[PDB]
């Protein structure tokens, strides 16, 4: 038996149901859909998984603490499938990539109902954080329903970025012009939850959301198969955005090490995360995957953004102590 901890919508229907049949290893599958409460369960040091799925720098701060057993490669022979450009641009976070396995990458942006949005604001473009960050936006979208994440690491730096700081600021004059920047919104975000506005986008409860990109597509895949002309649009924000890596890692205290491995070797075949991409709209880190998956997946410029476009992300820094405390701080002020 296999016990995992992932993201919600983060996996394909049947990937679950191939492995096992192939590895006659079972699997229990839980989900969680913030980093936050991914380090709620991994602080107590007993969060009894073989597999978790933190962000880069999450996976940072993780390491440092000794979260995580060193990786044997040795049982991950398809290691020599990853693409050696990312795995160097991880390494900030994990030396000689040490502790952990990319798995799936992207954005966050804005999702947003095009119907929805045209009524309320005009054949304006939507594409500026001032649709969420300004009032005289907000004020007009609070009546069809607006979600924001339930997360500092991802509002913050938003905000920051939006207002031209770095996202990676240590400055508390920093953090109070975000602040301010949020609180004044705030009256009209509708909710604060990291996965509910999929579902919501989809069916015309909410009609924008800060949201993570292949999110987005997931809930403008169901609002085409729901029927009812729902048009939903993911959009990465002319001031740019957060481009993160989330990574499979082994818990210290594992007890089912060795299956945790046949599990990551087996993600690591191409036409296994092709599949996952090509449900869940997320890049992998498998160059020979690409050959294999959906053109819609491959060939958008939002899933695999050019250079132009990743040139404006901002990577989530492993910030000390002292400057996540400020953020949360901040955070639960807003919150």
């Amino acid at each position: 038996s296999l016990h995992i901890y992932n993201w919600t919508d983060y996996i394909a229907p049947t990937t679950l149901k191939d492995f096992t049949k192939e590895s006659g290893i079972d699997v229990s599958y839980d989900v969680f859909d913030s980093n936050e409460t991914l380090e709620g369960k991994l602080v107590s040091g007993h969060s009894g998984y073989d597999i978790v799925v933190p962000s880069n720098n999450f996976l940072g701060k993780q390491i440092q603490a000794g979260a995580f057993q060193k990786l044997d490669k040795s049982k991950l022979p398809n290691w020599k499938n990853l693409d050696p450009a990312l795995l160097k641009q991880l390494e900030v976070s994990d030396p000689g990539n040490q502790y952990a396995v990319p798995y799936l990458w992207g954005t966050n942006g804005i999702g947003y109902n095009v119907a929805k949005v045209k009524e309320v604001l005009g054949d304006q473009p939507i594409d500026s954080w001032a649709i969420l960050f300004e009032p005289e936006n907000m004020k007009k979208l609070a009546k069809c329903g607006v979600a924001f994440m339930d997360s500092g690491d991802e509002m913050l730096p938003a905000a920051l970025n939006y207002l031209g700081l770095d996202p990676n600021t240590h400055d508390p004059k920093d953090y109070k012009k975000a602040e301010e920047v949020l609180t004044k919104v705030r009256p009209y975000v509708s909710y604060f939850h990291s996965s509910k506005y999929i579902s919501d986008l989809a069916n015309g409860n909410i009609c924008v959301a800060f949201g993570y990109s292949g999110d987005v597509f997931q809930a403008a895949a169901r609002a085409e198969e729901a029927g009812k002309g729902i048009d939903i649009q993911y959009v990465i924000p002319k001031e740019g955005a957060n481009l993160w890596f989330d990574l499979m890692a082994i818990p210290a205290d594992a007890k089912a090490a060795d299956n945790a491995y046949a599990f990551i070797d087996y993600l690591l075949r191409p036409e296994v995360i092709a599949k996952v991409s090509d449900y869940v709209g997320y890049a992998n880190a498998i160059p020979g995957a690409r050959p294999l998956m959906d053109k819609s997946v491959s060939d958008s410029e939002e899933v695999y953004p050019p250079q132009a476009v990743l040139d404006k992300l901002y990577v989530s820094a492993v910030l000390p102590a002292k400057v996540l405390r400020l953020q949360t701080r901040t955070w639960t002020r807003i919150k």
